[PDB]
């Protein structure tokens, strides 16, 4: 079994902009790719999305992927494609909107998605174990060590604890509905 097309292609596409970054430098990425930074700019609509594929550290990347790699992984697999892209856009508009209303423009990375992810397998595991979706014990654990190295500044995620509550609160409301049907 391998990561679905969604779950791959996510990845592909962070790794590539990450080399862009190094090569051209992170701001000159973020000139292309951040949400929109200046009035000219609000008309281009990719920006309300292509946030999320900007990383700034090996570590940011890696662990953000990692969780990607196995949260979306599995949503992919058992639930399907359609119901990771739909986490995927509405966490990452959701989150990218909170972020820059507190804290401006420059930012970027699927830390927001991966709490989305987080809240969704975990909920609908808790609420409906016949689903097959569930977060491991285990895995709850190191998934609040991570929650909790970005929360209190220890690691670096380019994103703010509101934007990441708002995150989580998108994956919650979609496993609260997916429990419900
Ligand atoms: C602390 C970081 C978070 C934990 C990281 C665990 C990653 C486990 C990934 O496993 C892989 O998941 C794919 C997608 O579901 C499967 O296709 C594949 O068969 C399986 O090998
Ligand atoms: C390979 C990872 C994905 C990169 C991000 C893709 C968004 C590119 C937006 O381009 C835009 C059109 O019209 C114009 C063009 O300037
Ligand atoms: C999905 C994101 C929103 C897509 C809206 C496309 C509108 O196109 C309008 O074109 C002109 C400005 O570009
Ligand atoms: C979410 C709905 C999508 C809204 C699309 C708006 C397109 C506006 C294009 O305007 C182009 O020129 C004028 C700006 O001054
Ligand atoms: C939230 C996941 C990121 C999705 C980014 C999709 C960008 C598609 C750009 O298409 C071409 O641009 C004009
Ligand atoms: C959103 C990712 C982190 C979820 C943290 C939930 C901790 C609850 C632990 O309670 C013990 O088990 C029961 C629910 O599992
Ligand atoms: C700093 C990184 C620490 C990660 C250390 C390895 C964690 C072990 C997790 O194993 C994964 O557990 C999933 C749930 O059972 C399986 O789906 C998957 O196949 C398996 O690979």
């Amino acid at each position: 079994e391998r990561a679905g097309p969604v779950t791959w292609v996510m990845m592909i596409a962070c790794v590539v902009v990450f080399i862009a970054m190094q090569i051209l430098g992170d701001q000159e990425v973020m000139l292309w790719l951040a949400w929109p930074f200046d009035p000219t700019l609000k008309f281009e609509f990719w920006r309300y999305f292509t946030h999320a594929l900007m990383h700034f550290s090996l570590m940011h990347i890696l662990f953000n992927l990692l969780w990607w790699w196995y949260l979306g992984g599995a949503v992919e697999k058992r639930l399907g494609s359609g119901k990771l892209i739909v986490i995927t856009l509405i966490s990452a508009l959701l989150s990218g909107y909170v972020q820059q209303k507190f804290s401006g423009p420059w930012f970027g990375g699927l830390s927001g998605v991966v709490y989305a992810l987080m809240g969704y397998v975990w909920l609908r595991g808790e609420r409906d174990p016949q689903s097959g979706i569930y977060l491991q014990r285990g895995l709850i654990i190191f998934a609040l060590i991570w929650i909790v190295a970005g929360w209190f500044d220890l690691f670096g995620m380019s994103m703010a604890n509101g934007a990441h509550i708002a995150g989580l609160a998108v994956g919650l409301a979609m496993a609260f509905v997916d429990s419900l049907n």
